[PDB]
Formats: C-alpha cells, sequence, structure tokens
DNA sequence: CGGCATACG
DNA sequence: CGTAT
DNA sequence: GCCG
C-alpha cells in the first residue's frame, strides 16, 4: 500500500465503508477544532481503507498500512470488537459537533464563522434568521435556500442543468464547451452541487466569458443567487414536477492550454488533489496547481495535452476519474 | 522536529 | 473572511 | 495524527 492517495486506485464504493465513515467523523471534528494536521491523518487513514481489496476483519490486517498509528488503529479495533467506537459516538452526539456541522453546511459559513456563532451561544438556523444584521448577502442566500441545498442532487438533475448551461455558453461564445467535473465525473450518483468547466478551442477566446454566461443565465430567470472573473458559485433554479428546487452550481473557465490541469483539479477528490500536489512537490520537486505544473529549477511550465500527460510527467500510473475517490 | 495543497471571489 | 476540487 |  503506497503512502500517497494518488499512487493507488480508490473506487467510489468499497469494502470498508463503516470503518472509513468513523475515521471521517474524527477528521471532520478535528477540522471543527482547527486541527488541520489531525484532519489530514484521519482523512488519509480513511482513504487507505477505501483502497483495500476486501474487508478488514482483524487488527493484524492494519500492520504495515500507512497512516495507521495508535489512534486510528484503536478506533478500528473498537469497531471490530464491539461494533462501535466510544470516541466516535461521543463526538457524534456532542453539541459542539452537531452545531458546527449544521452551521458549516450553510453556503457562506465556514469553520471560523460557525465557531464564533457557537461561542456567542447560537445553536439553530432560526437563531441565525432572528439576527439578519449578522449575515452577509451570501449567508442570507445560503440560509434562505438551506433546505433545498440539503436535498441530494441526482444524476437526472445534472443532465438538465448541463443543457441550460450549454445553451447560455453557446450564445455567450459559439464553440465554447462545457465539461461535467467534480464528484459526478468520478461516478457519484448524488451530490450536493454540480461542477462544470468551460473552455474554448482557440486560446484566448475564453477571456471575459464568464460574465457573459452569468448575464444570460440571469436573464433567463435561472439564477437565484450569484456573486455579481473565472469562477462562479451559483444557486440555480432547477425545474421539478409542478415546481422547482434550488441547486448549487459551480462554473469554472480556463484557457484550453490549461484545460488538462483545470480538469484534473476540478475532478478531485479534494483529498486526491491535496495528495497529488503534495506528491508533486515533495517527491518530484514540481509545483502543481489548477493552471499548470512548474519546474522551479528550470523555471518552465510543462505543456500538457491531457490528464494522461500530467500523470506521466509525475511518474504516476494513470487513474481514471472513477478511481480518484480518495 | 517540520510538514501537512492550492488557488480564486 | 468565503468558495472550490 | 502520522511520516520521513
Ligand atoms: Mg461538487
Ligand atoms: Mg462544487
Ligand atoms: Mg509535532
Ligand atoms: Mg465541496
Ligand atoms: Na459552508
Amino acid at each position: 500500500m503506497p503512502a500517497y492517495a494518488c499512487q493507488r486506485p480508490t473506487p467510489l464504493t468499497h469494502h470498508n465503508t463503516g470503518l472509513s465513515e468513523a475515521l471521517e467523523i474524527l477528521a471532520e471534528a478535528a477540522g471543527f477544532e482547527g486541527s488541520e494536521g489531525r484532519l489530514l491523518t484521519f482523512c488519509r487513514a480513511a482513504s487507505v481503507l477505501k483502497a483495500l481489496p476486501s474487508p478488514v476483519t482483524t487488527l493484524s490486517q492494519l500492520q504495515g498500512l500507512p497512516h495507521f498509528g495508535e489512534h486510528s488503529s484503536r478506533v478500528v479495533q473498537e469497531l471490530l470488537e464491539h461494533g462501535v467506537c466510544e470516541e466516535v459516538e461521543r463526538v457524534r452526539r456532542s453539541e459542539r459537533y452537531q452545531t458546527m456541522k449544521l452551521f458549516t453546511q450553510i453556503f457562506g459559513v465556514g469553520v471560523k464563522t460557525a465557531d464564533r456563532w457557537y461561542r456567542e451561544g447560537l445553536r439553530t438556523l432560526d437563531d441565525l434568521r432572528e439576527q439578519p444584521q449578522k449575515l452577509t448577502q451570501q449567508q442570507k442566500a445560503g440560509l434562505q435556500h438551506h433546505q433545498d441545498l440539503s436535498t441530494p442532487v441526482l444524476r437526472s438533475d445534472v443532465d438538465a442543468l448541463q443543457q441550460v448551461v450549454e445553451e447560455a455558453v453557446g450564445q455567450a461564445l459559439p464553440g465554447a464547451t462545457v465539461t461535467l467535473t467534480g464528484g459526478f465525473r468520478r461516478g457519484k450518483l448524488q451530490g450536493h452541487d454540480v461542477d462544470f468547466l468551460i473552455t474554448h478551442p482557440k486560446e484566448g477566446q475564453e477571456a471575459g466569458l464568464l460574465p457573459r454566461v452569468m448575464c444570460r443565465l440571469q436573464d433567463q430567470g435561472l439564477i437565484l443567487y450569484h456573486q455579481h472573473f473565472e469562477r462562479s458559485f451559483c444557486i440555480f433554479r432547477l425545474p421539478q414536477p409542478g415546481s422547482w428546487k434550488a441547486v448549487r452550481v459551480d462554473l469554472v473557465v480556463a484557457p484550453v492550454s490549461q484545460f488538462p490541469f483545470a480538469l484534473l483539479g476540478a475532478t478531485g477528490s479534494k483529498l486526491f488533489q491535496r495528495e497529488l500536489r503534495r506528491f508533486s512537490r515533495k517527491e518530484k520537486g514540481l509545483w502543481l496547481n489548477s493552471h499548470g505544473l512548474f519546474d522551479p529549477e528550470q523555471k518552465t511550465f510543462f505543456q500538457a495535452a491531457s490528464e494522461e500527460d500530467i500523470f506521466r510527467h509525475l511518474g504516476l500510473e494513470y487513474l481514471p476519474p472513477e478511481q480518484r475517490n480518495a
């Protein structure tokens, strides 16, 4: 088992679901307390289990696996022996965890804002609605639409949204293309948002595109919220039988020369990209981001034509999106 | 021990 | 500060 | 919390 998540296939569904979910609870709780190092380790340990070819049934099977030390091993041991881990259950039922989870799930609210509100004594969404002076317009949108945004987005919803985005993109810039990214490109059947990447085959033609797209979507009555650039974080109005629902949609524009890097970054998973960038810098001496791959010794950028190119240039076996579910 | 991904709105 | 993968 |  290699130590970096980008060195091993990680499928969407796997053989250690309960064990990984418990470790991910501890990762999430670590983040609510600002402990980014412990969040990473618990996330990494969870991802190792997702990469295994069969269920862990005995503690001996953790020996030699990366990112399993005393703490993550004890969690697994308790789950295997009793079906429950006391630490995990204590976190799950704690007022701090449940409220930070509730608050951070609001669009426009992060850990720092949620923590401040928690310390001020706030606990519920109605507590927040009773004091709109404390809210940004973004938070107001997130709170107004919270119920809809808590409902899973389905793959049928994605097809409908892609068509309306393509329509607006086609008027804004003929020949521009729309690619589905994020979790749905990795094969997820549900999600909490839809992610798209837009480019144009002629380098430079994509300049100024996203304002033109957003203006056209807003004119069509499809935009319930947006920030108004090259990234937009929108709430869309999606038709439903006899009504509609609010859906989070993210749009990204990249020049075609950067498209492989932007596609790689936007396809994720989040942990996969963190691990890939860590691997690039620490093992290969190259600096990876959503725009390119930089050799800081020669001061040159690697021209990729495909994701396959990028994996080859990092000396990694290629992984299709469906195997990047770290 | 230091390090833990990286960018844009 | 927020957002995203 | 774990790795190198
Ligand atoms: Mg997504
Ligand atoms: Mg998104
Ligand atoms: Mg230390
Ligand atoms: Mg997200
Ligand atoms: Na949030």
